[PDB]
């Protein structure tokens, strides 16, 4: 009887022959498998349904941005961004270098490109064979390391020799053999292309790779292994149906010219001709200005690399072309002349969900758990193969729920800011406008105040009635501000005499705006921030019309808002350095985006005050001093697109929220993680 014929089986302990001291870590991948490919061909896939159903599962695995091959396979197992690990897509241009990047190249080998450190060099740096059969970045010099088995990218090799091949290795003797694996397929992406996301071409391919995978399981039973492997199953990507009828060409706004280079699909990025000689002297800006609002329904959307949505996490590399473009569901983008199955778009779009399975001793049979980006997949391999990770853009231990056994049990980020109270100091003024505690503060911050992991940043914490907002005695502004606002609830400011009076406090004297909203003490300095008339719009809607609506349909938010500097858009918080080097001119320092975390209770009946689990939605929102990035509907529609893991504003802010929560370390991990899946 075949693998696939079998009931589940459970695995308590690995089930192991002698010769193998822990079980063998296999990261099979199967490129361009959308995840919506299970959810309605599964009756069609038996032994990916058995591995899905003995096995721990996700209906949906985040890619990264773009949702090409290249950068996500790198991501995987680096778990690092795109943007930190170098690959970008499979075609880019490094200006520094002065170098080109194609998969058909010469400089497809060159270990310029692959920063950070993938798995199997992680392994090599930790003595841990490794065997790779085809994986991107694997037949190349990152650190001087080669995985201890590889294979050069030969395309044409038969899948039943690679399934063969791999089945071969593990044969090897307990000396020579590798103890992590990768295999690859090409399927069902070239079908996926080719003749497009649904086709009965795509159920061939996924048939295909079904009864490989079941070819895997069952030489892995005719080893005595199908109790002692740990597999991955998972992919890059998804795919998306193309278009002709939906795709954006340039030419229209800009005359067919051959001035820039235009890379095509919907990743499209834009640069000089003139390069590396007219790269940083380019005047972008304005390319972008004559590109926005340009169509009643512009299916597309020009983007300078800061003011991306930094979920996205695509700025920080050189590699990027400081001129981007976001783009529709199923809408591509070139600079001129379709009808393919392509990826390649935002990683919240539900067709560019990935695959992922986990099989074996070492992970749970039969456990469907939420989504999460790839990038957690690194920890957990280096958690599989007993290794100490790379530093990486995981968030480890997140995905500790996976496992039977998971090694390592984290714990939140030691607080490194340094925090003294704030008496009544500045006695006594005014601005000339034309105008216990305990039980306060716990209302205030329901989950534990946030964290101040700024090191070794000085924060004054001022209590209010209504609100709780943490004021920088380092920059003079308030850091955050919450308040929880419950179902049910104009040129004018006082001085707080606990704060120093900086000459910005007077309505005498780019506006002021309020953390938290006066109409529910809200009119105190420590609560104004530096704010945009433009942003105002946003804003004063945001607080009035829109959280005003989720307070009823959640039963009470607990509401966290700030500013956020991010003048050098990696996504982390700036030193004091580079703030300097970016404070306009009074001197104000000047906010790039305002971030808001919205926490509600999963379940309705509990008020915010009072919850068992939580419910959670962040935002960081870009502070442009123009709403030229949006031209009632268009608000809200900012903000879903604006949207950001917590553990993203975290990263952004240097604070840490909900340390003083019932759930374990983990649960808030993986909470902090959570992003929605659009469509
Ligand atoms: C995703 O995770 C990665 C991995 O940790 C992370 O990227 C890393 O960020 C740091 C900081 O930006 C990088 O370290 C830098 O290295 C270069 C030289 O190679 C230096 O120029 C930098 O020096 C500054 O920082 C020093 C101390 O921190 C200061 O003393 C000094 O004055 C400089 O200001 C800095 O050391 C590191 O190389 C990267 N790694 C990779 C692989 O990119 C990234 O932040 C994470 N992404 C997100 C969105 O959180
Ligand atoms: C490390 O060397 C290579 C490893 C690869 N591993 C996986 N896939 C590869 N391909 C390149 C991407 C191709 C898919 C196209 P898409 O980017 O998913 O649109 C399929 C073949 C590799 C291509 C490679 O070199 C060309
Ligand atoms: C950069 O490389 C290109 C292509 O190899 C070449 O044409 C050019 O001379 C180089 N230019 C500079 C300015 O280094
Ligand atoms: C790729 O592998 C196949 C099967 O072994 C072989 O027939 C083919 O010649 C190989 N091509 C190259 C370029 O090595
Ligand atoms: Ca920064
Ligand atoms: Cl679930
Ligand atoms: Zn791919
Ligand atoms: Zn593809």
């Amino acid at each position: 009887k075949s693998w696939v014929e079998e009931t589940c089986e459970s695995i308590d302990t690995p089930e192991c022959p002698a010769e193998f001291e822990s079980p063998p870590t296999l990261l099979f991948s199967l490129d361009g498998f959308r995840a919506e490919y299970l959810h309605t061909w599964g009756g069609l896939l038996p032994v990916i349904s058995k591995l899905k159903n003995c096995g721990t599962y996700t209906k949906n695995m985040r890619p990264m941005y773009p949702t090409k091959t290249f950068p996500n396979h790198y991501s995987i197992v680096t778990g690092l961004y795109p943007e930190s690990h170098g690959i970008i897509d499979n075609k880019m241009y490094d200006p520094k270098m002065n170098a080109s990047f194609s998969l058909k190249s010469k400089e497809k080998f060159n270990p310029l490109w692959y920063k950070g450190q993938p798995i199997w060099v992680t392994a090599n740096h930790q003595e841990v064979k490794s065997g790779t059969y085809f994986w991107p970045g694997s037949d190349v010099e990152i650190d001087g390391i080669l995985p201890d088995i590889y294979k050069v990218y030969n395309g044409s090799v038969p899948f039943e020799e690679r399934i063969l091949a791999v089945l071969e290795w593990l044969q090897l003797p307990s000396h020579e053999r590798p103890h992590f694996y990768t295999l690859y397929l090409e399927e069902p992406d070239s079908s996926g292309h080719s003749h497009g996301p649904v086709s009965s071409e795509v159920i061939k391919a996924l048939q295909k790779v079904d009864r490989l995978v079941g070819m895997l399981m069952d030489g892995l039973k005719d080893l005595g292994l199908d109790k002692c492997l740990n597999l991955i199953l998972i992919s890059d990507h998804g795919m998306e149906q193309g278009s002709c009828k939906k795709y954006v060409y340039l030419n229209k706004y800009l005359g067919d010219v051959n001035n820039v280079k235009v890379v095509y699909g919907p990743a499209a990025r834009l640069r000089p001709t003139d390069v590396p000689e007219t790269y940083y002297s380019f005047n972008y800006e304005a390319l972008a200005k004559n590109l926005s609002c340009r169509e009643p329904n512009q299916h597309f959307r020009p983007y300078l690399k800061p003011f991306l949505p930094k979920r996205l996490h695509f700025a920080k590399s050189d590699r990027i072309e400081p001129l981007t473009f976001y783009l529709d569901p199923q809408w591509q983008l070139a600079l001129n002349p379709c009808g393919s199955g392509f990826h390649g778009s935002d990683n919240l779009f539900s067709n560019m969900q990935a695959l992922f399975i986990g099989y074996g001793p070492a992970f749970k049979h039969g456990a469907e758990v939420d989504s999460f980006e790839n990038i957690e997949v690194y920890n957990l391999m280096c958690d599989l193969l007993g290794l100490i990770p790379a530093p990486n853009n995981g968030s480890h231990g997140s995905l500790n729920h996976l496992l039977k056994k998971p090694i390592y049990n984290p714990s939140h980020p030691k607080e490194e800011g340094f925090l003294s109270q704030c008496p009544i100091k500045s006695t006594s003024n005014d601005l000339g406008c034309t105008c216990e505690d305990d039980d306060i503060y716990h209302m205030t911050v329901p989950y534990g105040r946030p964290r101040i992991l700024l090191k070794q940043h000085r924060v004054c914490l001022l209590q209010q009635q209504q609100f709780l907002t943490g004021y920088s005695l380092d920059l003079l502004m308030p850091l955050w501000a919450s308040y929880t606002f419950l179902s049910n609830d104009s040129n004018c400011l006082y001085q707080d005499l606990r704060i120093p009076l900086s000459p910005v406090h007077k309505c005498s004297y780019l506006s002021y705006g309020f953390l938290t909203p006066p109409r529910l003490e809200a009119l105190l300095t420590s609560n104004i921030v530096p704010m945009y008339q433009s942003f105002q719009v946003i804003w004063h809607y945001l607080h009035d019309t829109l959280l005003q609506r989720y307070a009823h349909e959640r039963n009470g938010i607990n509401v966290v808002s700030g500013p956020v500097f991010d003048f050098d858009y990696d996504g982390r918080y700036d030193s004091l350095e580079i703030l300097k080097q970016n404070s306009r001119v009074q001197e104000i320092l000047i906010p790039t985006h305002f971030f808001i975390v919205l926490t509600s209770c999963k379940q309705l009946s509990e008020t915010p005050l009072e919850c068992s689990a939580l419910e959670s939605s962040a935002y960081i929102l870009p502070h442009r001093p123009d709403n030229i990035e949006s031209c009632s509907s268009w608000v809200e529609e900012l903000l879903t697109l604006h949207r950001a893991r917590v553990t993203d504003v975290e990263l952004i802010t240097g604070l840490s929220f909900y340390q003083d929560r019932q759930e374990s370390v983990s649960e808030l991990l993986r909470l902090k993680t959570h992003l929605p899946i659009f469509s």
